């Protein structure tokens, strides 16, 4: 019960951090987002979000409501690909799950994904917010393999 | 000793957060900073940094090595003023202390400053990093009045 409690404390602290990091990304592009005329500023906002880090493994991605990648800080070759049907190694439908979490739920989803610092899959806790003007589900995450 | 220990744990957790937030701000402007030609991109970087928040009280400021404010997210009327001699209510030379912390020390300084959410002075822990190309001591902080 105690070791379980300590783990949940660590998770909850990380969820609070995730909301802060997301706020930083959303506010960093706010001048562009607010002044946008039919997508004129999307390219500029992409360049800012893809540069941002809160640690080596701490980066942004975004997908539209159809599951098409609109930006990826780590693997920009994903941009323009439809990943709606993508499943992780445990059968989690990651992209569909993030779209739904951000729109209909609390923004959070557990799944496995490439982890930059080891170039291999690892368990992650993702957090996404929906930016309706651009139809972007904008997300980031923390890796939980240290806990787990 | 226990209540002292819990306070130090809270402080250290906040210092870790501060380093993350600073990284986000530094990386958000990296494309601009890296491609800058003699200050051409400073204005654009200011607009991004002044919009960023990690909470209502979580924002950026910057001063040059002479103590001249170069950006302030909360009170932009400070920009261009020389605040090198400024002292808080406890006689802490805030601007000189941040310049020195960022250049010669560990980046951290305790001082009191206007806190947005109460529009009044409150104790703060600041963290600054030096960006030499622009001579900006770029900083942010967390308010500690809750602990204290």
């Amino acid at each position: 019960a105690e070791l379980v409690r300590d783990r949940q404390e660590l998770i909850d602290a990380r969820k609070k951090e995730l909301k802060a990091y997301m706020m930083m990304g959303v506010t960093a592009i706010k001048p562009l987002y607010d002044s946008d005329v039919n997508g004129s500023n999307k390219q500029a906002a992409k360049e800012i979000l893809k540069a941002m880090r809160f640690e080596s493994d701490g980066y942004f991605f975004a997908y539209d409501s159809q599951g098409i990648n609109t930006l990826h800080a780590i693997k920009p070759s994903l941009e323009g690909k439809n990943l709606y049907d993508l499943k992780d190694e445990n059968g989690v439908a990651v992209i569909a799950g993030l779209i739904d979490a951000s729109q209909k739920g609390d923004g959070f989803l557990y799944f496995s994904w490439h982890k930059p610092t080891i170039n291999a899959q690892a368990p992650k806790l993702g957090y996404a917010e929906y930016l309706q003007k651009w139809d972007w589900v904008l997300g980031t995450g923390i890796y939980i393999d240290d806990i787990d």
